[PDB]
């Protein structure tokens, strides 16, 4: 399918980029995929998480709740999708690893590694928020590891200008 994403950067063949709040993007293009940065027990608090999950009225969290009581935490490095609800068809919950917390940072190309299972998404960089990877390691990442379509939505202004300007 064609998709209306407009104004993205092209990084690489696969990988584009823009300064956009991924909420906005979601909701202007309702894309098949839209991916949270999630953590393992899908607890969306803030950040991506807790955008989405507002943008739902709420939905996320509670179709989350059912999933976990049926399957337990995902993985660190795992995902699951569920419904994208009124933002897009599917959101792909992606969980990276909590750098701040001890996790492996290796763990960010498994995260990463999910987003080949779909065609087209619309993502953020993950673990390069409340996580704690650099976020231009977590761009790098992203570039040498995903081989489908992938849609960057960076909110922060300062952060999207010095990664468009760096080395990948
Ligand atoms: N609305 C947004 N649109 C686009 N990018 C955003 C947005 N909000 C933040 N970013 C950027 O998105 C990037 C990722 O920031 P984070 O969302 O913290 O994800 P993580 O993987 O590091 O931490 C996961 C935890 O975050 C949640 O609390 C979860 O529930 C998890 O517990 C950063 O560059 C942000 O500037």
């Amino acid at each position: 399918m064609v998709n209306s994403f407009s104004g993205y950067l092209k990084l690489t063949d696969n990988v584009y980029i823009k300064n956009a709040d991924i909420v906005e993007e979601a909701k202007k293009v309702k894309p098949t995929v839209v991916v949270n940065a999630a953590n393992v027990y899908l607890k969306h608090g803030g950040g991506v998480a807790g955008a989405l999950n507002k943008a739902t009225n709420n939905a996320m969290q509670v179709e989350s709740d059912d999933y976990i009581a049926t399957n337990g935490p995902l993985k660190v490095g795992g995902s699951c999708v569920l419904s994208g609800h009124n933002l897009a068809k599917h959101c792909l919950h992606v969980v990276g690893p909590n750098v701040n917390k001890g996790e492996d940072i290796q763990l960010l190309k498994s995260a990463y590694e999910n987003f080949n299972q779909h065609e087209v998404l619309l993502a953020p960089l993950l673990s390069a928020g409340i996580f704690g990877a650099d976020p231009i390691h977590s761009l790098r990442v992203c570039v040498d590891t995903v081989r489908t379509n992938v849609y960057l939505a960076v909110f922060d202004k300062n952060l999207y200008d010095k990664l468009v300007s760096s080395f990948l």
